[PDB]
């Protein structure tokens, strides 16, 4: 079964780093397809395929992905621009639900059966916007559309194994709500092998939602999270063609599900041959997870429905 | 506990390099991220949030000395890339002078370490280096180098394409320096692959212009960054590997006994004092002789323009 992975927005920070790491990560066999509207992408393609692994790589630009995204079985949307020194959330839906929609237009008349991973912010509210440019298309599965949001996973998994002593390596934090502030929700109290005093649960969930600020208000100046990004966004990848393969893989990812605390939410899910095979449910939460869950949904609901507005007014 | 420094981390070498250095070094290593760029203690902010066992530091200014601190492999990726049209010798009188300035400073700050050379043009700023370092009466043959990888990483994946082999575990020998001409795979030494008449010389040329074919394609977005990267993070792990003990032998422009050319890349044993051994070339096909000869004019000309840059 050779799987093919296409990248939409392969020329930006994000999409070349990506590009990279899947070159070196994806198994044998495994076509990448990148895509971006600036003529240097076929280059970056050209540059990629020079590395030695057995992983076919075509480069294409230009208004039209369709090429591109021909046979895809995952497509991953990093397209956009990312946070940087002097940008807030409203920056990015102001460029970002216009490119985001046109990407989905496309993987919806091309490859309407491909599991999706939109990494392009604000994840809550561009998920939205791509459901309902596949539904207006006749084709929405929501077994196969995903927000990647990973990088919190990726995050959490840093601080808790540097605070508690852990191996950064085999330490596993789960993350459920959405992709930013209040709504990104990390689960310390199921982390094994950490003894939590109560003073460090507050402090530890909030460095982990504002963890990006850290990037943008770096000394000297501060820049965007390019690099973690696209590295999150491999991890997510290579979960997404283990599931498609029929290997047994469970990731925190933005879904689809029953519609309990938002119409779209981040929790555990096993992936199978369809993308998602089953939502597992977060398990048990402690008070301050339990009250942490309750306070962001709101915030999350209207992030939505931002999106859902985009495309159906 | 070993530390990497990369002077040019902002660039787009560096940052691709300074995240497969995060997720390929091994467990305990420090890296070091320097550029007179303001991005640069992002980049390490950004990188560290990678979770590995690899310790990241950002700095940024006009004095790399802080980034150097107890440097034991330095990586150069600073400087200007190509545009569409030129050779890496046109980027000279740009790049001469940063290299120079780093290399100052790695004299002074970490003369000890293993300095690899990516900024082009390699075949130059190798010898810019060697001079600065011996007007710092710290000159050390044994740890500076030219970093050629990428021509064995092209090599490696062409030769695996054109004779059906694994691209994981062919190998290919690359001789010579990092420029148009002066790039010699060794393709006669290349086991389970019958040659035809016809298939050795467009393999050669083709990477031999592997730059240029980059560089044509990106369209004016610059020359190869992503598989430099890599190609840069493979030489570091062979180094930091031959500084812990282990055995490895990687093609590489070093100063050599001068039969060829005063820097030459060839087979080199690392170890613990960087090169170990300068291994010999090997037998060579008719053809790869006469490639060799006719190289260096060019090889002896490129180096010689570094040595007046600093000498006179
Ligand atoms: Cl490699
Ligand atoms: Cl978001
Ligand atoms: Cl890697
Ligand atoms: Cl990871």
């Amino acid at each position: 079964n050779a799987m093919k992975v296409a990248v939409l927005g392969a020329a930006g920070g994000i999409g070349q780093a990506l590009a990279l790491l899947l070159k070196l990560q994806l198994p044998a066999g495994t076509d990448l397809s990148l895509y971006d509207i600036a003529p240097v992408t076929p280059g970056v393609a050209v540059d990629v395929s020079h590395i030695p692994t057995a992983v076919n790589v075509k480069g294409f630009s230009g208004e039209d992905p369709t090429p591109a995204l021909e046979g895809a079985d995952v497509v991953l949307i990093s397209a956009g621009v990312a946070r940087k020194p002097g940008m807030d959330r409203s920056d990015l839906f102001n460029i970002n639900a216009g490119i985001v929609r046109g990407l989905i237009e496309k993987v919806a008349v091309t490859c309407p059966k491909a599991c999706v991973g939109i990494i392009t912010n604000p994840v809550n509210t561009t998920v939205a916007i791509a459901a309902e440019v596949l539904k207006k298309a006749g084709v929405y599965d929501k077994r196969k559309l995903f927000g990647v949001t990973t990088l919190d996973v990726l995050r959490s998994e840093t601080f808790v194994a540097e605070l508690k002593g852990l191996n950064v390596s085999r330490t596993s934090v789960p993350v459920i709500g959405g992709h930013s502030g209040v709504t990104i929700l990390p689960l310390l109290s199921q982390v094994q092998y950490a003894k939590w005093n109560e003073d460090e649960i507050e402090p530890l969930t909030k460095r982990i939602q504002n963890a990006g600020t850290e990037v943008l208000n770096a000394k000297a100046g501060g820049g965007s999270a390019t690099l973690s990004m696209a590295q999150a966004a491999a991890r997510f990848a290579r979960s997404l063609v283990k599931g498609l393969s029929g290997e047994t893989v469970v990731e925190c990812t933005y879904v689809e599900g029953d519609g309990k605390y938002a119409r779209f939410f981040s929790q555990p899910v096993r992936l199978g041959k369809e993308g998602v095979e089953e939502i597992l449910p977060i398990g048990p939460l402690s008070n301050f997870e339990q009250q942490a869950l309750e306070n962001m949904l709101p915030t999350l609901r209207a992030d939505i429905e931002l999106g859902e507005k985009f495309i159906n007014g």
